């Protein structure tokens, strides 16, 4: 290994320079499985990485687990290795009440609710998605027939309090995030996921391309906890748009 | 009059929805000029308001003076009348090497070196361009050729301390400040200005459309203070992203 | 020209180094006619800038425009002119049920709402005026017979949510401001402006002298948006107290 | 499936109210071997849960993974469930000189450079531990003969950055970090890790105990460098620990 | 005299490395005098110190004074002369129900309400009790038997609002603080006092052992003001108990 | 006793509505000395409190001990027992290089580097002195002939990192307060003291008028420690400015 978590080499890349990252281990394969020639390259703790073939180019699927510290240190490892252009696939909360579960959503730019966001740029910084990524994944949606909408997100470094979830062991939320939901709501935010802030950051503020799409797989105006029944349908639909997207980002 | 500071009816709009807002009160004359019917509307203080027609629809071209404030009055007051969209055209300073006097600077989403924005959304909000709005400002740019950086913006309060400028009365930076050009070069912001994170913020926040796109007038990796065929190609340009997103 | 923005070099000044400072350009011509040979010097952007004689000396009327950011350029200038001392006049919304339309306030310090001030000190440093120009604000109202307030400003970045104003196009108020007229009001604080704590703030900051004074044309206690027929009795009594204090400062 | 991520039922902990939280998924089974009747009950993601059997009383393993985020998710699944005590085990790289590799660290409090936390109480709140969690962990690597220290540790959100690494892609660390290690070596924190800060504030601010314990694998003030011993170790102190807290 | 608040050397010492501290400078003596050759060394503002004997060993008794700032001066002045372990005893209101008066507390550690400790360490440093010193005290309490418990302390700048005090001239609290008493109760957080935020953040950032004890003298679920007269034997409950913690200590 | 920690009565002040606040218990009688009918009242903690006559009218003496905690409370007490002025008078150290030791500084306003200032009103707030307090002092300062500045001070919650002192027991000054006494100095401000950010703060948010005034007893471009043998020569003069600007308030 040439890392010291993902234990990758720079030769198992073969010249790859753009990674699809997901947040769940199990979602690596089904993602590669939609490309050519898919092959496992290694699995430690939460990071599972796969590579396949897009057009006949290398790409590499990499895991980050849920949050924004592992995930810098999937992105971190990886751009050691040559990566430049990542794509975040994800499940998401929507807080809206026109987006439906099904939907796809794709995030222009993050409300910085992490720490590690901060590791790399000050809190004025924006978590702002590049241009050619983010229009890469609207073009995907498109073509593949999703109902999409595109615009901001809150990027969580917790599931439950800082996204004012109350059915929990203590039933209470810190002051800090007490009528937040309602507050993101009126200021258009779309939904609630728990990496972008971190993600888009940290490759906005060191030169790496970065975009995020995410499935929604529960709205915050009904439900807290999303259904089981549907989930598993959602996932599939935004990674052939992630799949669609890392296509013409080659 | 239906606002406090614009001096401008509902009526005066004739139902326009999209407003290109310079800076310069002196900058709307020659905005409007290119578009069809131009007709002077309103000035008091800083806000210089024309009325045009862009394929036979109604366009506001309004100043909002220098700053985060005066910019924040002109967009809530436009907006109470009916604009959605605003488009800034601006005048800035580079501080990437590789960005020449000439080039245009699209601007995604800005550094939040003001106070106003604040008066919309907490800090960590992203004080991010509408996507409609910076795609077709690139799509303008690549129709007249303008060689183009498309990315994040430094947006300061000040024009002196806040860009980290040194020639000053008092010549000295607040520690806050001190380095600052610096990590922001590192970080790969293209350049300063002074109201994009007021406007994208409080916009981006309430419903309303908003995008950036400037001219380059000065490198600061050669000077401090600031050929002029290029403010030319920003307005092309703006009026041209105008009228895709008509 | 000497400077980038006011189109003014220092022989245009005449050893001038007393500015008084309006927000609205087409104020500097009224306030330049209360004084000796007014002649006009330049007009760019914002900043209109008239210069005229007070007993003999030269002085400068000089516009800022609205915010603390068109403050800041149109001082920091003037400063490399030879300008030492500056008064602001204004307008303003008084929150206290005591103050008139008509009043004149005077304002000692300002709560810094803003976002320039922060680039010349640190929050924790008191945008306060300074001690002769106050002095001579006071002791010119009360020789014009003003009813004079002295005490406490909030200055605002912006004019409506800041100012904690709902009858606007969202109807809403970011969490940090919800309450703040109210908290302000409790604690004293006279009226609402817009330029002052950048003022105050860069002043006191850089060895220069500044003082504040403005006339009350609404009172938020009854109203939002001011009445139109008194902005000119109480526009030119605070004019007089700014022209009186300048002779005092000279 | 009581729970959201973890895919757990309340009958599956058999009346558990004690979880032993490593961050490696894969270490889970191998603490788990070390007590009677292991029992693997399932795995999501990074959270992977096994029951196992201590003084004949039912006590829990589980993965947290690595950050706040999935830390807080873990706990807080496991709280429903019924786990008042969580005791953290990990290996560690010190940043003072005269801690060894091979000894233990256990954490009396952390300096909070995480996001998470925040989620459950203000800043000024500290990340302390408890003091009969910690009092165990103390007494139990005493008595298989550890050599020790008890102090502070900073608990990051970042592996890199925050843990001032240089050795990196950019090469640079942000404004706010810059110096930080010399600061904290100064203060006496013993070193870095990154979930603590987390795991102990949820905890405290909502009545449930929690302690940490550690193996030094690695120091960044010494050289030359060393090398599982280590790992054994601090396992066999927190099943120990665990014992007096049943 | 070697330090300039204390009005102390070295040699008035004798060797002595540890230290009881509390608040008030008439208690100084009423702790010393439990202790063997009582003397008294120095009296200057709320500085009052004294030395005696304890168990053979030289032990310096030193007050405050109310507050952080104070705190901070002489600790750092005892640290200069040779102090290592400074062992606060305090009063203090519980904010829990089942907290009595009468009851000794002990500090694990505190919320950080105060200003001084940020002089020693940012916000994000935990003000922690050394483990031993706290070990001592829980020890030393169940060794006399009285009823005790261990937890967080919200060490405040004010008695009045930052302590959420509403009987008061003014009779209101900055929005920082309403509500806040309700957020530390509901976080398990077992009292207020002044002191321990400061001296436990600047000990342990500084290598020096520190433990925090304090006698309840009011509950803060029923009233806001502590009785008169039940004030003098809670005070002997926790002197008896710092003392002894010393003892093991030394 | 009518308030916890002052021990005094409404009837103990006879009416009295002026309050000179020092900070050290043993100047008080220093300064009631030099007025009438002076008597003891009180002494409790660092509080001590005499009673003396000036033109006719009773005025209170009153010590605030060390530091914003101990100042407030002494502030908030006296405000529920009638006092509606507060002159603090105290020691100081310069920061500029043209200010000597046995001068007289009239504090403006204050730079916030305390804790309990926060506790009265948030940051932004400007811990501004009374306009006639202010005056009154200044014109006080200038009818004995002492030699005065007027401007801003910075007031810390410790005497030793936050003045940025380094002749300490660690050696060490935190991160943020590192270069910070260079920066007052370049931005104006006069000197350092412990007690003004916290009155001045708590006067202004609650209609109390506050006078802030101090002699210098050491200057810190050329030392840190005060040297004792030129500290009563300046206590003296401070002390005759203060009862003269409160005889123009009474
Ligand atoms: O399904 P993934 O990609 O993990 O996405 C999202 O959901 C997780 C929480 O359930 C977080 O990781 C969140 O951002
Ligand atoms: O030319 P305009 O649009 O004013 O733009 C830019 O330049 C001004 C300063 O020279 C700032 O207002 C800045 O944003
Ligand atoms: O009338 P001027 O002096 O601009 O003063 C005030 O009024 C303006 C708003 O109408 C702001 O500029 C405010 O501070
Ligand atoms: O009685 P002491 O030891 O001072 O302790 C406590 O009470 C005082 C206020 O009543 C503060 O000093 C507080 O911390
Ligand atoms: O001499 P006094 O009034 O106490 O004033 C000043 O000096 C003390 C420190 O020596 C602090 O109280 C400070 O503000
Ligand atoms: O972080 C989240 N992930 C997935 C979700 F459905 C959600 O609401 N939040
Ligand atoms: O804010 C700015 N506007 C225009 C410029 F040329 C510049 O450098 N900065
Ligand atoms: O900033 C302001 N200027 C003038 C006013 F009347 C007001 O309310 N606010
Ligand atoms: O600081 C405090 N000391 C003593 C008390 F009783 C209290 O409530 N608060
Ligand atoms: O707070 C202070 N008091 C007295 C002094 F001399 C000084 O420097 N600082
Ligand atoms: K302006
Ligand atoms: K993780
Ligand atoms: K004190």
């Amino acid at each position: 290994s040439d890392v010291f978590h993902l234990g990758l080499t720079k030769n198992d890349l073969q010249g790859a320079t753009l990674a699809i990252v997901p947040g769940d281990p199990d979602r690596v394969e089904k993602i590669a499985a939609l490309m050519d020639k898919p092959v496992k390259l290694a699995s430690h703790r939460e990071f599972t990485t796969w590579r396949a073939e897009l057009d006949g180019k290398p790409v590499i699927v990499c895991s980050t687990g849920i949050g924004g510290p592992s995930t810098s240190i999937a992105v971190e490892e990886l751009a050691q290795l040559g990566i430049r252009t990542f794509l975040r696939i994800g499940t998401t909360g929507a807080i809206q009440p026109h987006i439906n579960v099904g939907d796809v959503l794709v995030t222009t730019a993050s409300v910085r609710l992490d720490g590690a966001s901060l590791h790399f740029a000050p809190l004025e910084f924006p978590a702002v998605a590049d241009f050619e990524c983010t229009t890469a994944l609207v073009e995907a949606a498109k073509s593949i027939g999703a109902t999409t909408h595109v615009g901001v997100t809150a990027s969580s470094d917790t599931f439950y309090p800082g996204q004012e979830r109350y059915d929990t062991y203590s039933g209470r939320v810190v002051r800090h995030f007490k009528g937040s939901m309602e507050e993101w709501q009126a200021m258009g935010v779309m939904n609630y996921e728990m990496e972008s802030a971190t993600l888009l950051t940290m490759c906005a503020s060191q030169g790496l391309r970065a975009g995020m799409v995410a499935g929604v797989i529960v709205n915050r105006t009904q439900q807290e906890i999303p259904n089981a029944e549907t989930m598993k349908q959602t996932e599939s639909h935004a990674v052939k748009i992630v799949v669609e997207a890392a296509r013409r980002l080659l």
